[PDB]
């Protein structure tokens, strides 16, 4: 009588387990950490509140933390990102999970609240694993007494890290954090390479549109923007890129993209007159990658080519003005996480209207909403960093320090480069790669240990 | 009656000037600095010792320094890198230059000495611009009294910066330096993007070999390694990548390369038995990108496929064991900077022998040796950074500081990110790119100025 | 009272209709033919037996034939290729269709028989539209009297055309045929470009495996082999190609692939000793593209790397020896159209066994089995040719000709180049492409009409 | 005392011979024919007039014909395409050659006349090997008595074949011809793959412009158009394609290019009003690939972006209206085969004028004019077909046939597919490729011999 969960359908558990057993074989860094730390049980006594996309790959992360001695209570950090078979398999292993694909916002907040509370009172949580900072925000705003007993937060994504750095600048951050996002084996692998794989995947599963010879506009050329632009270009899309960062824009130019603005002269003065109508009238696909607000705005959405696809692969749906479309336009569901938005008016639509946009995942993370997110062998890097981060903060035991000692340890840090390299080495062995060992003369010549680290902390890769 | 120069042929000057006038139109960041700072003359009184490849692009750099008020004495930092028409055009403008393509080592040292000495006595130099640290080493070892009057060094390349950091660690660095290499508008565009353009260029000019469907082995996957691997892959080469750094190896895997070692299990124990002879017997082309020593060693060269091409695009020729080849094997010149190395023995060779390797530029920087180096629009980024760096150190006037104040300013620094972004923006405008301006609400949301900088100094791009 | 159909679930009709209304906007050549021929009703009196994948795109073909005056009875030409929502939408429009995803072989033959028979007696069919020749074979073997009244066959695919040309060579072909496969707007668009899109799509939806930096072996480098190889290479797979045709092999080399054989020196003498076990032990994915038999044989399947993916994108499953695997090895269903094949024995498997292959769609057409086949904008070209072919043969009225006149018209022909060009132009306009008009002087200079055709019938494109 | 030649510089012979010895190692199909036919001397008594680019690769073809028993008299078919070291090496072997880089039109005609006449009277020629039909035209118009004793013409290129088929249609063709162009091992390898290698090579050697992130317009998308578009796209150019042929335009769309016309709605009426000035004002590089006349016309040249590069890789310079530019605009030589065309007027120019175009090779074949043409390993396929063609027509002995027998053999034919496959196999072995042998059951299943041919003559590859 394990009942401490809520999932779409517990009978998907056997299916979820089959996919976890496959995913294991694609995740050598994560499975390496299981084998290495199994005996030592470095997370014995850890009580982890987890808020991250309840996928099969997140399942292998959860079962790694549990194998190392942790107990967890889990939710998803997105309403559309759960794989119901993954959620079912985790619940079936006797692990509290509150996640299903297609939550309401009310259900999303309820799921996070079910991790935080056990039998209607605060859980004895002492660790937080977060992706986007929604759980971190609720603990700070609603459960400050719970943070007194928490040793730290391990934050997955750019948007979550920004929110931590704001709290730290404001003196409101209550416990230390590891920025998992800025391990090279996370930010390069997941933020960039993962989006090369999963963006075109999500747009095919959502639309089945030919992308070859069609026109895309990618907003942003950070790690997600670079991966997303490549995802489309490798399918033969004509990709244009927008940026606010001239260094990122210069990279897009050198990578073979045309750098354009949705605005005449790049000036976003909020007028319809500012919109480059000729440019947006040629676009078949717009993708937002920024982590910023309203980068695909009402006037852009009015100007887009009839039957353009619109999607967001940044963390939050507010990249796109979906509030404007809900207010002004009629939404026809094609199938789950695919809507035609009829720009003819609010009150009904003609079934044969030609004047619509296709919105994926209601503007939520499209790679998780309309596909399965990044493949296991990429999520291996991210999640091995999460396990190492959890071990590091748990072992430091911030909550048990005196006030004077807390003041010295209250920071947002990254993992050491040596760990980043050890994750990378396990990932390279999963491709059958063979890394060359430096001779002592070579190691002396470039001024590094034969064991590494191989690069100064300033190296960009 | 200007005689204070030595070049291959002064009669090439008019041709050099025609190419400078074209190169100017490709270099908007550099030409922007001319237009911005012409009036202010920020380098009035600067006396710059320059040691960097005497190309047409280096011509535009020199004439920008001179336009902003500097006097210079110039040499090349490589025996094969000079474009004799560029050297001629600079000499003909009355600028002391000592450079020609195909110097001896004795002539190379003589050319640097001719910049350092004017009329048989040390020049009143107060600035150094170096690429690889050869001029910096000579000043420190042979002319220490000259360093008392020098305000700083602006160093171009990975290898030069390593040598500076060794001097700083040892307390032997006598003047402050700017690491120009680690501006993003240098390291990304020059070290990576430039090698995508110029590596396959140099191999075509040197060999005219079909690259499509042939096997390459690229040693290293730093910025040069990445740009080099792409240069060959985009021609349809089957590229294998060797690495000591598991993070760089992981990037090569994710980029779609097989990661291999020249040694069995990556162990370089110095025996012929350690060589993967099966692997090296399949390789048509080997490129060294490391800035390390002996990464293509004698035992690798013995095992390479008959008639493989061998080249280096790292700073120094000692990446390849050319000394072994000179000692043991017979060199046939095909044409300038192309040798067949006959592995039949050290004396004669038969013109029809099938057992040879093709060496490019005698193992020197192949893109400058067998072609013209990076295109103007790439060198624009590097050289705009060099001008800003020269202005910054010259204006700081280190040599004039009191002893106590010197101690505080003796460092190896990079340029501020705002200047990096300003160079990037001028490069983007040269592609006709339009950068979007943040609204005040967007800038607040991501926590930056509308004017930038847009990223923290920890951002990797 | 319409009951003359069998589909998985009639309640999927509305969803199918929403997808048909979208697919119409992607299919300008097909929807152009509707608009052009609607008034003339050129297929009034046509009674078409259709046997082709019951997808949404096939829906737009069926409704185009019906819009031009035809009546049809439909089946799928593959047990896994049906989209149940497409089948439902067609049945709901009152069109007899006998198709669902995941038919047995017994159900497959029953569905074709339900098109051929209406109320237990032969339908008054006078046209055949076939894909692979299964319906054509049944009519010739079992219903020869029905062929007396049939005007022609329009055959979609390479394998079907081969079977027709065998019948013609043997004098057993009873009615004339159009080879739709060898229109350029079919063979290029569908056989090549379509597989660039749909192969990587099907492998992602089936496995979610990272393809980047993994090793593939593509068997064949015809049109499907070329499009398949590109599908994997553009994801950053290391693709090796097998071929029997040295001209196709030369194209694979020049395209940047290594050409290998599963057999030592290419000799398939049927011994285990002949297998290149070193090569097949490195392969992560094998794809069959040949239309030939047993090109991924028992001994190859034994030698494949543990946990390799195995799939077929040729017409028939017998490219792979799946009969050997059913006989010898235990099948674990992961999810629909995905099996683990446990090489440890027949009568059970360890749930944690590491020694398995992943088979997609039981060796059936993977792009249709594990995804949705080619996108609408590609299937537009194929299906526009099918409509024109149906019109041409129906209007020729072979079945009504005298015996002497029949003898002259009994042939397998292609559509004229002018019609091929008119399809191409409609497809170009769907990308917003603008085709240049020849001047009279230019048309004279290259010896063509300003209206085309632009190339002789020998031109290969 | 051999004096029966004219070359730039006989002293370049040793250098030419060194390059021939290297080129031979890259040309296994050609060197295979030497080894196979050496004993049999199948061209003993052949007297071949040769008109084709006097490159190193042409040198290997010449010396193959001579090795098989032929005598030759050679000229280049282009004023800029000779490699003077190749010409020197051939003259030094005692082979009559009349070729240098940078001929006048008057010199070009003189060189062809020196092959046709020996000691002021017609040579005893009995074979023609032509590339573009200039030698074929002169023999027909000026030396009809010579054609009486000639057994055939072997024609290299699209333009030459068009001219032959015009003579055949008009009944003016005097001797049979083999169309070498339409061997798959010529048209795919040379026309398409070769231009991927040599177009970007010629543009880098000529201009050293960065192509990444810059805009290209390619006129035509036949074999040369396809290879040229890829050449630029693989460098990261934004490539727009123009076509008259909707099937070729459809291919460019599917390959990921935007298809545009220099003319509004594709209509040229020869008004300035018809020019898309907005489009041509954005183009950095225009390349003509058509074999047509005036496809880059006066009004296009007026509208091109300032400092755009203009070049032609079709056979004849009349693709570009260079006559207009010679009449109206001032030509400043940058260096050999590179001009700035000053659009300010005819008389002088300002050295610092910004309103110029860069023209390569005065609009002659850019890959041969500004580089070396295709690499040896590609020219191997073309030239092996030339040798087989020469053997076939020489052995048929047309000139010796009775009039009735001539009438039956007067055609323009291709080589049999079996020979095309045998050339391909030798090229595949040069990449180390291993071609699979069909089993007897597989050969039965697809209806081919185990020895081939593998495809019907209608197959497009
Ligand atoms: N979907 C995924 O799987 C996935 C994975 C990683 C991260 N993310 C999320 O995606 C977002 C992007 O992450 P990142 O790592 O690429 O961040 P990043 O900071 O590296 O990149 C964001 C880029 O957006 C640009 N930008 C900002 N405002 C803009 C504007 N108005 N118009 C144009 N460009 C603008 C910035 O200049 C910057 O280069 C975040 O919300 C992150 O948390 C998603
Ligand atoms: N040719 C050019 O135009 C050009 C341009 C920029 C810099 N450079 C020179 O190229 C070199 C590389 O510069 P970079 O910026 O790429 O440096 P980097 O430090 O970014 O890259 C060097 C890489 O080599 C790898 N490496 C070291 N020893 C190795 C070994 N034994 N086997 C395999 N890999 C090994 C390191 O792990 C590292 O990733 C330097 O010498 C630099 O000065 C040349
Ligand atoms: N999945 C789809 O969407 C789709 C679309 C079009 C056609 N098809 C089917 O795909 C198959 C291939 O069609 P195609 O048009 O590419 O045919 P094709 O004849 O152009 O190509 C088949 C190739 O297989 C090669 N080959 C044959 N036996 C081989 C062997 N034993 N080993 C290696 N290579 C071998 C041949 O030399 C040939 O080049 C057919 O069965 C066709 O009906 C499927
Ligand atoms: N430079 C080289 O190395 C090389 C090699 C082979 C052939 N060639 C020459 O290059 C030319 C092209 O040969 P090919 O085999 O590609 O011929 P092709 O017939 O395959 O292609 C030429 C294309 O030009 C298009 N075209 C014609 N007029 C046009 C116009 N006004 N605007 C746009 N497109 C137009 C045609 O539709 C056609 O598709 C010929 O002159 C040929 O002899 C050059
Ligand atoms: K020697």
């Amino acid at each position: 009588g394990f009942t401490d969960y809520k999932v779409a359908d517990i009978t998907l558990a056997a299916w979820g387990r089959r996919e976890l057993i496959i995913a294991e074989s694609e995740m050598p860094a994560l499975m390496g950490l299981r084998r290495k730390y199994a005996g030592q049980q470095p997370l014995k006594g850890a009580k982890i509140l987890g808020c991250i996309h309840m996928t099969i790959n997140t399942g292998v992360l959860i079962e790694t933390l549990v194998a190392l001695g942790a107990e967890v209570r889990w939710s998803s950090c997105n309403i559309f990102s759960t794989q119901d078979q993954a959620a079912a398999a985790i619940a079936a292993a006797g692990i509290p999970v509150f996640a299903w694909k297609g939550e309401t916002e009310e259900e999303y907040e309820w799921c996070i609240e079910q991790t935080i509370l056990k039998d209607g009172q605060p859980w004895d949580a002492n660790m937080v694993l977060d992706d986007g900072g929604d759980l971190t925000e609720i603990l700070h705003k609603k459960y400050p007494q719970m943070l007194e007993r928490i040793h730290g937060i391990t934050e997955e994504t750019t948007t979550g890290v920004h929110r931590l750095l704001d709290m730290l600048k404001n003196g409101t951050l209550k416990v230390p954090a590891i920025n998992v996002n800025d391990s090279v084996t996370k930010s390069k692998n997941d933020n960039k390479y993962g989006c090369r794989h999963s963006l075109n995947d999500a747009i095919k599963r959502g639309t089945d549109h030919l992308l070859s010879g069609k026109q895309a506009l990618v907003i942003g050329y950070g790690d997600v923007g670079k991966g997303s632009s490549q995802s489309l270009r490798q399918e033969g899309m004509i990709v244009k890129v927008a940026e606010v960062d001239p260094i990122c824009a210069m990279q897009a130019c050198m990578d073979g993209f045309e750098v354009v603005s949705p605005y005449k002269n790049g000036i976003n003065d909020g007028t319809e007159a500012s919109i480059d109508a000729a440019l947006l009238g040629k676009i078949d696909l717009i993708v937002t990658t920024t982590g910023n607000v309203n980068v695909c705005d009402a006037n852009m959405l009015k100007a887009l080519k009839k039957r353009a696809v619109v999607c967001n692969i940044g963390h939050f749906d507010n990249e796109i003005d979906t509030a404007f479309m809900r207010k002004n336009w009629a939404w026809e569901e094609v199938k789950p996480q695919v809507h035609k938005i009829h720009r003819t008016g609010k009150d009904g639509f003609d079934a044969h209207n030609d004047d619509y946009l296709i919105l994926l995942a209601e503007g939520r993370l499209v790679n998780l909403g309309n596909a399965t997110g990044h493949p296991s062998r990429i999520m291996d890097g991210s999640f091995a960093n999460q396990v190492l981060a959890q071990i590091h903060l748990f072992e430091q035991k911030y909550a048990d320090l005196p006030a004077a000692e807390k003041a010295k340890r209250l920071s947002v840090e990254v993992l050491p480069k040596k760990l980043d390299e050890e994750v990378a080495l396990e990932m390279v062995k999963g491709f059958g790669g063979v890394v060359t060992q430096l001779t002592p003369k070579q190691a002396e010549y470039i001024g590094v240990s034969v064991e590494g680290p191989f690069k100064p902390d300033t190296y960009r890769y």
